[PDB]
């Protein structure tokens, strides 16, 4: 909408992202212990910005909600996609997390919202993309999550 709605949407999509950090601290630490990915993990209570965080058990993604108070409904998710390097030195390729492997190499975070088509991840190259398509108008995300 006007000029100061969305700076204040664009504040409370930070708290949001910053509240979701806890979920992608939790996928770091299971694919380090080769658990799955939502192990220990469950999302915060609701807030008036963030309506759910969810991890996905078997690749680490991760749904941020937003409330209506930040974004219309089916108009409000973003995507936190997870990706390991095939080697931690001089690295060839991006591969999603994998159930089970003892992760060594660190594992770099990728953030999508709308409109967001094709990962931009450099050299060693594209992460996945979300598997549920994020719906966040880009103007309301950070500028690493639009297209």
């Amino acid at each position: 909408g006007s000029a100061y709605q969305d700076y204040l949407a664009r504040s409370r999509v930070g708290e949001g992202l910053a509240l979701a950090a806890s979920a992608r601290l939790a996928v770091a630490e299971n694919a380090a212990s080769g658990n799955g990915f939502s192990g220990g993990y469950v999302s915060p209570p609701a807030t008036r910005n963030v309506d759910s965080i969810r991890v996905d058990d078997d690749s680490g993604q991760i749904v941020v909600a937003f409330t209506t108070r930040v974004a219309a409904a089916g108009a409000n998710t973003l995507v936190l996609v997870p990706s390991a390097p095939d080697q931690a030195d001089t690295p060839t390729a991006r591969v999603a997390l994998s159930k089970g492997a003892v992760q060594a190499g660190a594992i770099t975070w990728e953030c999508f919202a709308d409109g967001k088509a094709s990962s931009s991840l450099p050299a060693p190259g594209a992460g996945p993309l979300p598997t549920d398509a994020p719906t966040l108008a880009g103007k309301l995300a950070p500028p690493e999550c639009r297209a």
